[PDB]
Parts: C-alpha cells; sequence; structure tokens
DNA sequence: GTCGGAC
DNA sequence: GCTGATGCGTG
DNA sequence: GTCCGACCACGCATCAGC
C-alpha cells in the first residue's frame, strides 16, 4: 500500500503482508531506499543480512524479474565485471547536477559536501512526478554509463537531474551516494550473497502466486536453522567464486533452485573466476604457526593475469578484478602455442605478468609495466615486453582442478606447460621448512627484484576453493617485519578533510622532506592510513591550532593536490613504505635522481609521532634519493 | 595496495 | 587539434 | 578471522573548454 512506511527490519517479517507493492508490479525504489536506511542504522552484519534478505524474499515472490536490478543496486554495481561498464560521473559532475536539481550554486554545494564528507545528505535538502522504480533507476544508471563521446557529460547530468526531481523522502540520499561510488552501507558483496542465500532458502522461487511457502525455517530448531542456512550459503558463495556473474547465476537460480545451481553454473574457460588472495603475515614465526608442508615462491611485482584458453582456440585474458584484459595483451595471445604441449586443448592459468627488459634480460619495476596501453593495442606497437610467471593451474583439458590440492596442480602445471626464459617461467619455488633456508630465500627474492615470498600449503587445506577461505595463501614482504622496512621521518605540511568514516576530521595528510640545499620543504607523498581512530582525532585537534591561511614561502608541493588546510610545519611523523617511486607530480629530490621527476612513497602508512624531532631534523631529500638508488630493483639496472 | 574497527 | 582535469583500474 | 570502508602512488584513456 504505502512504501513510505515500509519496514524490512520487522520482527516476524512476512514477505507478502509486510511488503509495500502488489504482485506482478514493479518494485518501487523507495522500498530499496527505506531498506538501505534500516541497514545503515544497525552495526551487526547478521542483522543487516536478514534485513536485506527480507527485501529479496518479497522480490522473489512478488516481482521475480526485479531481482537482478535490486541485487546490483544493493551492490552498487552496473553489471558483470568483464563487461567494463563505468558511470563516468565524478564528484564535480554530480555536484553540478545537484546544484542544478536543488537550485543552488555549485560553490554552495561543493563546500557543503566537502564539509559533511557525504554528497547524499546535500542532495535531499514543482508537480510530483510518478514514483521511482528500482529497475527504472538501475536502467538510468546504465544509461549514464553508456553515454560516451563529445557532450556526453551534459547528457549524464540531465539523467541525474531527472532522477533527483522524482526522488521522495530518502531516495535522493542513496541515488547521489550510489552515483558517487560511496554507498556507505556497511554491507557489501559477501553479505549480499549470504542474504541472497537466506532469501531463496526461506522463500523458494518459482511458486505460483500466492506462494505456498514463505518461511521454510518454521519446522526447524534454532540450531538446525543456522546450520541449514550456512550450508545453503556456501553452495551459492562457492558457485559465485567460479562464476562471479549475476546475469548468469540469477536466471539459473530462479528456474532451478539453489540446490541445483552448481550443476548448471560451473567453472569454464572464457568465464572469469575469483582469484586466490593472500594474507599478510608478520614474520617467519607467524608462518611456521600454520603444522603442514608449504612451498615458498617469489612474489613477482606485476599484475595478476589469468589466462583462459578455449577449446576452439580463442584466448581471453582477465585481471584480478575479472576485467577483460584480452585487447591489452596481444603479445600473450600470440605466445599461446609456445607455452603449451600439443596435447593441451584448454586451460585456465594463474600467472603474474611482469615487465621484462629484452636487452639485459632483467625484470623491470612496476611503474614500467603500467606504461603499456590498454585500449586495443596493436601487436607491433607494443614497447614494454612482459614475462609471464605462472604459479597455479585451475582448469585443463575439460577437467577442473579446484578440488585438487596445490601439490597436484603444481605437478600438472610443470608437466603440460613448457618454459621459455624471458616469456614463460614458473615462479621459483622452495619446498622446505627450515627457518634458516626460508629467511635466506626471502632475502634472495629481493636480490632478484621481487617484493618478497608467497607461502602456500601443498596438501593440507591446499584447494582452490576461495569460498572456504579467500585468504588461504600467505604473503611475506620485507616491510612487514619491524626494523627492516624503509622508515622515513617526514613533516606534515597540509591536511585534507575526511569523508565517510573520516567525516568531521582529517582523512589524509600531505608530507614533506627537507631539502638541505634549497632550505625548503618538498612534498613527497600523502598519508591516509596507519593511525587509529583515537590517534586521528588526536592529530585533528593538535593540528587544528596550526592551520595557516597561506602556505609558507619555504614549502614546495609542485603538482601535488593543494591541501584543504595549510599547516605550519612542526609535526614530524614516522612513515613506513614498501618502495620508493619516481614521481611525475611530487617535487621531493627533483634533479637528484631524475632530471625532471621527483620521488614518492609506495604504500605509505603512519607509524608514530616523533616529538623529539623538529622539521629540520626530518629525513632529508638527499637521504630520500639515497634510499631510491639503494633499492634492489634500481640497482639491478 | 595498507590499515583499523565492530562484530 | 591541443591541454588541463580526472575517471579508473592496476598495484 | 571475516567483512567493510577509510586512505595511498601511478599512468592510460577520456572529454570540457579553449
Ligand atoms: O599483496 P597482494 O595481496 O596483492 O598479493 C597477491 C598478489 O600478488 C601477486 N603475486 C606475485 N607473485 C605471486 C605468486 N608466486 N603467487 C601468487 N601471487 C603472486 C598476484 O598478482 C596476487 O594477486
Amino acid at each position: 500500500l504505502d512504501p513510505s512506511g515500509y519496514n524490512p527490519a520487522k520482527n516476524n517479517y512476512h514477505p507478502v503482508e509486510d511488503a509495500c507493492w502488489k504482485p506482478g508490479q514493479k518494485v518501487p525504489y523507495l522500498a530499496v531506499a527505506r531498506t538501505f536506511e534500516k541497514i545503515e542504522e544497525v552495526s551487526a552484519r547478521l542483522r543487516m543480512v536478514e534485513t536485506l534478505s527480507n527485501l529479496l524474499r518479497s522480490v522473489v515472490a512478488l516481482s521475480p524479474p526485479d531481482l537482478l536490478p535490486v541485487l546490483y543496486l544493493s551492490l552498487n554495481h552496473l553489471g558483470p565485471p568483464q563487461q567494463g561498464l563505468a558511470l563516468g560521473v565524478g564528484d564535480g559532475v554530480l555536484l553540478k547536477a545537484v546544484a542544478q536539481a536543488t537550485g543552488r550554486q555549485l560553490e554552495s554545494v561543493r563546500a557543503e559536501a566537502a564539509e559533511k564528507g557525504d554528497v547524499g545528505l546535500v542532495a535531499e535538502n514543482m508537480l510530483p512526478p510518478p514514483p521511482l522504480t528500482a529497475s527504472g533507476v538501475f536502467s538510468k544508471f546504465r544509461d549514464i554509463a553508456r553515454l560516451t563521446g563529445s557532450a556526453s557529460t551534459a547528457k549524464k547530468i540531465d539523467i541525474i537531474k531527472g532522477l533527483f526531481v522524482a526522488c521522495r523522502h530518502s531516495e535522493a540520499r542513496f541515488i547521489a551516494r550510489s552515483l558517487s561510488g560511496r554507498l556507505r552501507l556497511g554491507l557489501a558483496e559477501q553479505s549480499v550473497l549470504a542474504a541472497l542465500s537466506q532469501a531463496v532458502s526461506l522463500t523458494p522461487p518459482g511458486q505460483e502466486f500466492p506462494p505456498a511457502m514463505v518461511d521454510a525455517g518454521k519446522g526447524k530448531t534454532a540450531e538446525a536453522r543456522k546450520t541449514w542456512l550456512e550450508e545453503q550459503g556456501m553452495i551459492l558463495k562457492q558457485t559465485f567464486c567460479e562464476v562471479p556473474d549475476l546475469d548468469r547465476i540469477i536466471p539459473v537460480l530462479l528456474e532451478h533452485g539453489l540446490e541445483r545451481l552448481p550443476e548448471h553454473c560451473k567453472l569454464s574457460p572464457g568465464i572469469p573466476l575469483k582469484p586466490m588472495l593472500a594474507h599478510p603475515t608478520r614474520g617467519i614465526s607467524e608462518v611456521l604457526k600454520r603444522e603442514a608442508a608449504f612451498t615458498c615462491e617469489y612474489k613477482y611485482d606485476g599484475q595478476r593475469a589469468q589466462i583462459h584458453a578455449l577449446e576452439g582456440g580463442e584466448v581471453k585474458i582477465f585481471s584480478r578484478n575479472q576485467a577483460d584484459n584480452t585487447g591489452k595483451y596481444p603479445d600473450i595471445i600470440s605466445r599461446i602455442p609456445k607455452i603449451k604441449l600439443p596435447s593441451v586443448t584448454s586451460f585456465i592459468l594463474d600467472t603474474e605478468a611482469v615487465a621484462w627488459d629484452r636487452e639485459k634480460k632483467q625484470i623491470q619495476p612496476f611503474q614500467v609495466l603500467t606504461t603499456r596501453k590498454r585500449k586495443e593495442v596493436d601487436a607491433s606497437e607494443i614497447q614494454v615486453q612482459v614475462c609471464l610467471y605462472a604459479f597455479d593451474l585451475i582448469y585443463l583439458n575439460g577437467e577442473s582442478l579446484v578440488r585438487e590440492p596445490l601439490s597436484r596442480r603444481r605437478q600438472l602445471l610443470r608437466e603440460n606447460f613448457v618454459e621459455t626464459e624471458g616469456e614463460f617461467v614458473f615462479a621459483t619455488s622452495l619446498d622446505t621448512k627450515d627457518i634458516e633456508q626460508i629467511a635466506e630465500f626471502l632475502e634472495q627474492s629481493v636480490k632478484d627484484s621481487c617484493e618478497g615470498l608467497m607461502v602456500k600449503t601443498l596438501d593440507v587445506d591446499a584447494t582452490y576453493e576461495i569460498a572456504k577461505r579467500s585468504h588461504n595463501w600467505l604473503k611475506l614482504k620485507k616491510d612487514y617485519l619491524d626494523g627492516v622496512g624503509d622508515t622515513l621521518d617526514l613533516v606534515v605540511i597540509g591536511a585534507y578533510l575526511g569523508r565517510g568514516k573520516r567525516a568531521g576530521r582529517y582523512g589524509g595528510f600531505l608530507l614533506a622532506s627537507y631539502d638541505e640545499d634549497s632550505e625548503e620543504l618538498q612534498a613527497i607523498c600523502k598519508l591516509g592510513t596507519g593511525f587509529s581512530d583515537e590517534e586521528l582525532e588526536e592529530h585533528h585537534q593538535s593540528l587544528k591550532a596550526l592551520v595557516l591561511p597561506s602556505p609558507r614561502p619555504y614549502v614546495r608541493i609542485d603538482g601535488a593536490v593543494i591541501p584543504d588546510h595549510w599547516l605550519d610545519p612542526s609535526a614530524v611523523w614516522e612513515v613506513k613504505c614498501a618502495d620508493l617511486s619516481l614521481s611525475p607530480i611530487y617535487p621531493a629530490a627533483r634533479g637528484l635522481v631524475d632530471s625532471d621527476k621527483g620521488i614518492s612513497l609506495r604504500f605509505p602508512r603512519f607509524i608514530r609521532v616523533r616529538e623529539d624531532k623538529q622539521p629540520e631534523q626530518a629525513t632529508t631529500s638527499a637521504q630520500v634519493a639515497c634510499l631510491y638508488r639503494k633499492q634492489s630493483q634500481i640497482q639491478n639496472q
């Protein structure tokens, strides 16, 4: 009846009576908005999952076709990841559309959104148009993403304005948040799947209206219901790990049920799969705290690239995020015959694409690999060569190897694939358990221009079932242990207002090193992680009395982002980083290493405040240039 | 990519 | 046609 | 331990404004 008072977090929720729309009718967007309100209100993930599951139960019973758009709206996704749809709507475009919808000036909404750290609250504060539809709003989002070419931005603003003028109550909050990419719900992919599993299990799809069953957890005890939903949730999470595509799972799910889902949606070449991720470990003692045999392989500094070889012969390349990278690696497609034995007909490979110097026969840093083109690269115009480092086999000649331990996968990988030094090399492995040999292999990886070591079990918990544990592998880098990472002491010269969880305080900071020759502070990087919430409020207060309207004459930031609050240089912070990079924007140590480029920090994080040190006692630009030239990858050239 | 927080 | 701004996908 | 959302550098690809 009334969608304004819709409450999907009601005790003894009924998918039919407690709904706010009629069967066969389109799902209103206000129902989705009010649910986002209830989800954002609470903090327990188990409460969030059941609240959204109450939505999908009503959707799967009243409006089955609206399940797919509701799922994507809750994920703030536009579709399958290999399709590559992107909104192309920045903050400025959204704020410009907001100022045009609400009738304010751009400078009024730009300062208000930066002060609150959220565009949704700004967007909400004529004749009433028809109410917004969940599938209609999702279609408008996709219409925005598909607008390309000249004068397309003005066409995106028109659609965004068209949504905002039809919003009621809380709809403008979540449309603006979705368009900006910060839904800020506290509930993401993993909770959406678990809530989808709970919805199909409780209210099964495919029932002729009115559905004969609404709450299948009625004739169960509290213990058996939790075990039943957990078992039903793992079937969906595992199938989605091999097919992360809702456009494929939902239709099969709606016509064949959850129990029969793995029989139709199965891992196959051409369809990207979720890759195995790694868990950061402190030292080798934390590694040895895992009682089983493992292998230590180099951590190559490149990009994840899973190779898909089809039966007919077509080859597709997918990224860590299941994005299509086929047109980006034309040199890899041509090298497919030179890496497989003639008996190979189809395979899913797990490799790391690393930039390779053909003259010296040496690995190039990650910056060089990022200089390759993306959009429809011609095979001849490729300038930065790449060497593949395969470390896992997933699919081979029709048979899937997800249920096979890594020891078997490593055997069939080196057996059916042939090495080619400079283009296809297995990651150097070391299958021992001595703390002395392992500590030496880790130092050898850095000497061989690698980030560190990967640790993977060989038999005990060595499957590729990412749904059981998505961080089953361990990564051990030199900057994870204390006293070994490059520790720099830098000066805080500026601060940026925080957004989201950091709204009301500072989310980032601008750091600078001391150029002893120019008697000036040179910005080196920004800092936005490493401090606890208590420290971050302590910084926001201790530096609130240091704000300067103008920058000091001895501060140089060059192409860096102008800080929101200029800060009087006095605070000295200890910062840890994994590497030092040649920056195209930061002026720190410009001219000392490269004639035009400065130096910045890779993966910088806050450690602690240095009250003993003063700005002049901070890390000098000459020392920063010394650390860059003392890096193994730079010495190795 | 690193990281802290609430559960 | 060029250029600064910036979205976005890699890490 | 899981899940989530704060934040980082870098560089290709894109488009409003000129
Ligand atoms: O730090 P992180 O979680 O991104 O690490 C995981 C990624 O590291 C890359 N990588 C490099 N070398 C390897 C080996 N030998 N095994 C597995 N992964 C490896 C991958 O790109 C991975 O996603």
